[PDB]
């Protein structure tokens, strides 16, 4: 089922990277955020989007998935009513593949029929693995974008733009994307000096009308280990080589 430490070798090298600012939405690495509407299966946006992603980059290629069949077969994981990422990408393999999301497409809490048939050709993954709670912009800027669980809060809901670091949760309670990291600038604007704000940036299952046009950012510290509203706690990504 492979492990960091040593998956990690098969990309970094080891050169040490700009702890600074990468970010996936610029070198095709990120496929366009979708709405889950009113049906809780932020899991299954979380895990096909991480590996929409892994398609883009490994292999160039554009695709949107199936979040449908997933919440109709994926058995390890209840449906509209939650799941977990690993039990995700676990279900993911044992189906081998899931189905373009046009042949196949989402209809929200509508009950619908698991049907495998539905589809020609398939798209699948080989593996998954897990991410240490810390090398998390190491894991980023070499291996990608990444499927991951946090506490929210309503105060969260109203997002609009800018660095968020409001209100947490009482237990991790949603499952979404790790998409770069980042940093601006900005003037303390009571000592009004040159501080460095950083930033995890973030994609959503909600719509365009959401946040900074679907996203959101999380502010974090160079390191990259301020996990503000615990995150990441469960944190993993999938892989097709
Ligand atoms: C990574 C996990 C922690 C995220 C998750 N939170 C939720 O809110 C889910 O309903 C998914 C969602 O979109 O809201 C979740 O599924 N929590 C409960 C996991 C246990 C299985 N869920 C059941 N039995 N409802």
């Amino acid at each position: 089922q492979m492990n960091y430490e040593e998956v990690i070798k098969k990309y970094k090298g080891n050169e040490n990277f700009d702890h600074a600012a990468y970010d996936w939405r610029l070198h095709s690495g990120v496929t366009p955020v979708k709405d889950q509407k009113n049906c809780g299966s932020c899991w299954a946006f979380s895990s096909i989007g991480s590996v929409e992603s892994q398609y883009a980059i490994r292999k160039n290629k554009l695709i949107t998935l199936s979040e449908q069949e997933l919440v109709d077969c994926s058995f390890k994981n209840y449906g509209c009513n939650g799941g977990l990422i690993n039990n995700a990408f676990e279900d993911m393999i044992e189906l081998g593949g899931i189905c373009t999301d046009d042949d196949y497409p989402y209809v929200s809490d509508a009950p619908n029929l698991c049907n495998i048939d539905r589809c020609t050709e398939k798209y699948g993954i080989k593996n998954y693995l897990s991410v240490p709670d810390n090398k998390l912009k190491e894991a980023l800027r070499f291996l990608g974008p990444i499927s991951i669980s946090v506490a929210v809060s309503d105060d969260f809901a109203f997002y609009k733009e800018g660095i968020f670091d409001g209100e947490c949760g009482d237990q991790l309670n949603h499952a979404v994307m790790l998409v770069g990291f980042g940093m601006k600038e900005i003037v303390n604007p009571l000592t009004k000096k040159g501080e460095k704000h950083y930033y995890y940036i973030i994609k959503n299952s909600w719509g365009q009308q959401w946040g900074e046009r679907g996203f959101i950012n999380i502010e974090t510290d160079e390191s990259g280990l301020m996990r503000k509203c615990g995150l990441g706690t469960d944190a993993f990504i999938p892989l097709i080589e």
